[PDB]
């Protein structure tokens, strides 16, 4: 690029019934500076953020020649991978390096290790809620990946890395958006094969994860039918300070323990066509079951999402953001530790600085 940066404003109160809520004040800074001039160039990166006391502050340097690229400190990771977390108040922090280059266009390359991380600690295996045992450690986390861009309807991926001594995973993908007829029909297909690696520091673990999405978009209305399936011992790992990247990862629940399977209804309305611009409906609802539970027995388990989403249109608060979020989750295994309501209500602001 040739520079951004961006001091966001955020507002949350959170709701849990199961009784508990929070309410937080967050600041993002995010800059990143253009190269400096001549064929090789170098520029800086930098993020602060700060929390209600949350106090956190990074910095990463970058170079560029031709069309890749080297950083090196501060990172926020968004890949198949590693999707970095974007529910809390202030993001996750990694600390790495990353490498992309993409000479050959439609062909990206990535290459990328991460050795700590800031909810500054080391790499840990995502745990919360049982299974895999918590405070899991990794010395470095690395993933590599390629982006083949068959054409403008289609996207090819390959990924590979893992959490050193804890797992290893491969992932595939492909998404793509097709004309037909009057709206815009789009399929996301996702694979992960994982399993222990090294020491096995969590120990033993087993899981192919598949997931599915379609959708079926005219107007501004949105149909969504997501389909998903885990296979073998384990639930499909992933790293404390990130999502995976499934189709049914929802408000509440991943629907990625061992051996699920699930489903997926979404309804999306942007509400521009009926005239009032900035406003945006969801609802989603996902179904699971076959939760091979430790019990021996048979798990189920839902989940209902509701959204709501504002953008002013004018005015000093132009471009503030109102965001509702609504979750209803219900098991019938462990349901009083399990079985929540949620409510998110989400304010923020992006000043851009330039
Ligand atoms: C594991 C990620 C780091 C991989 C090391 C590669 C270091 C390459 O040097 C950066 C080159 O900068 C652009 C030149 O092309
Ligand atoms: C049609 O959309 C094109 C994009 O497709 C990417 C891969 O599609 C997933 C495979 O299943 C497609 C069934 O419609
Ligand atoms: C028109 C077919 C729609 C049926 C849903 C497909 C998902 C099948 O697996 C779901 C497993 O959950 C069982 C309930
Ligand atoms: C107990 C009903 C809560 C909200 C009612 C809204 C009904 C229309 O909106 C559709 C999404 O809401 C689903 C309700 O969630 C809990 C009941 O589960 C129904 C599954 O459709
Ligand atoms: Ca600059
Ligand atoms: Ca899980």
């Amino acid at each position: 690029e040739d520079g951004s940066a961006r001091l966001e404003a955020r507002t949350v109160y959170f709701n849990r019934d199961f009784k508990r809520e929070e309410a937080a004040q967050g600041f993002i800074l995010d800059l990143r500076s253009g190269y400096t001039e001549g064929a090789l160039g170098f520029g800086v990166d930098t993020l602060a953020m700060l929390g209600i006391q949350y106090a956190k502050a990074g910095v990463a340097g970058k170079m560029r020649f031709s069309q890749t690229q080297f950083r090196y400190g501060a990172m926020l990771p968004d890949m198949p991978l590693l999707k970095y977390n974007d529910g809390r108040l202030l993001p996750t922090l990694f600390h790495g390096a990353q490498l992309t280059s993409e000479e050959i266009a439609g062909l990206r390359f990535s290459a990328t290790r991460l050795e700590r991380y800031t909810a500054a600690q080391d790499i840990r295996l995502h745990c919360k809620n049982k299974r895999y045992a918590c405070d899991t450690t990794g010395n470095r986390f690395d993933a590599y990946q390629l982006d083949y861009q068959v054409n403008d309807g289609l996207l090819l991926q390959y990924a590979q890395g893992g959490l050193r001594n804890v797992y290893r995973q491969r992932y595939l993908g492909a998404v793509g958006k097709r004309q037909v007829g009057a709206g815009k029909l789009s399929a996301d297909l996702r694979w992960f094969d994982s399993e222990d690696a090294g020491a096995a520091r969590a120990g033993k673990i087993d899981n192919r994860a598949l997931s599915l999405l379609l959708a079926y978009a005219q107007g501004g209305h949105t149909l969504s039918a997501g389909w998903q399936r885990m296979n073998g011992a384990s639930s499909m790992p992933y790293l404390d300070g990130s999502n995976p990247y499934l189709a049914n990862y929802l408000q509440v629940n991943d629907f990625a323990n061992p051996e699920e399977r699930s489903w997926q209804l979404r309804y999306d309305f942007d509400l521009r066509s009926v005239g009032v611009p900035g406003l945006s409906f969801m609802t989603r609802y996902v179904n699971g079951d076959h939760i091979r539970l430790a019990n021996g027995d048979e798990g189920k388990e839902w989940e209902r999402d509701i959204e709501l989403k504002y953008i002013v249109q004018s005015g000093r608060f132009k471009d503030l953001s109102l965001r509702l979020r609504n979750a209803t989750y219900r098991t019938d295994f462990e349901r009083s530790a399990r079985d929540v309501d949620e409510v998110r209500l989400i304010a923020s602001y992006n000043l851009s600085l330039f």
